[PDB]
């Protein structure tokens, strides 16, 4: 019964109208001595799918959810300052508002021993400077909705043209578990949420 109280006080403090939300969640989980590694690799991600499951049944609205989870990653982001041979570029593309998920790869990632670089919405000219040398071994994409996936296979294109073709590209999200055939016309080399996959395919560790 445990966990599912705790997820439930991380979520009822994240979708709550009052403030300093974050600040208090962080002093009530150290009180209960949940250390910061599982407050962010188990209970936001945890936290962060109950919102959703929320969402979809209607018991939120699209308001409370933004607060909810830039919260969430508010709280995500300080945890991982406090605890922290392949390099990947981890992509989110311009416009994309779902960006929790691509926080939990890099940090999963990092915990396996791939150094990730987050950008948001590089032009062809911040790209241009990481591919003019084999600085990164591969690139990942996050896509969170349908109407970003013309702006997915643009950004697929333009990291094949960089490189004649020999940037691996691999593209997760949101999309990924309802349609992923809807990502096979991208032209990446890889539609995955499986970072082992993703790690053996490309053959990061
Ligand atoms: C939270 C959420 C949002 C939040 C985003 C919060 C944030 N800052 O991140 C906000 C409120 C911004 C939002 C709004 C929008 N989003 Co929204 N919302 C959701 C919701 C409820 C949950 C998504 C989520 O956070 N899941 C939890 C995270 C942790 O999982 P994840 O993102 O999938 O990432 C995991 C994996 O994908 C994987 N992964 C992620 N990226 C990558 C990359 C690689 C390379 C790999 C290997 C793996 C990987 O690892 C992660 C952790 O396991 C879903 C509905 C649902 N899923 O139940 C939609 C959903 C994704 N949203 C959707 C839409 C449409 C939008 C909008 C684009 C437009 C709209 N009409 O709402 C807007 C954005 C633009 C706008 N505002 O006009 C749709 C997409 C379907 C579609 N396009 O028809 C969904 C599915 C809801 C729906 N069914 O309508 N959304
Ligand atoms: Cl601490
Ligand atoms: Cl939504
Ligand atoms: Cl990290």
């Amino acid at each position: 019964s445990l966990q599912t109280v705790l997820v439930n006080r991380m979520v009822e403090l994240a979708t709550g109208p009052e403030l300093g939300a974050m600040d208090l969640l962080f002093d009530e989980f150290r009180a209960a001595h949940v250390p910061v590694e599982e407050m962010a690799t188990h209970y936001i991600p945890e936290a962060a799918r109950q919102i959703g499951a929320a969402w979809d049944s209607d018991r939120i609205g699209f308001a409370q959810v933004t607060i909810a989870i830039s919260r969430l990653q508010e709280l995500l982001h300080a945890l991982q300052t406090l605890v922290t041979g392949a390099t990947v570029l981890l992509i989110v593309p311009p416009g994309e508002q779902h960006t929790l998920g691509a926080l939990i790869v890099a940090m999963e990632l990092r915990r396996r021993g791939v150094s990730v670089r987050i950008v948001f919405a590089p032009g062809l000219s911040d790209l241009s400077r990481l591919m003019a040398t084999t600085r990164f071994d591969a690139a990942l994409i996050t896509v969170g909705s349908m109407d970003r996936v013309e702006i997915c296979a643009k950004l697929v294109k333009t990291l094949s043209s960089l490189t004649k073709g020999r940037m691996r590209v691999a593209i997760g999200g949101a999309i990924v578990s309802q349609r992923a055939e809807a990502l096979a016309r991208t032209g990446a080399d890889l539609v995955t949420n499986d970072l082992s996959l993703v790690i053996s395919e490309f053959s990061l560790v």
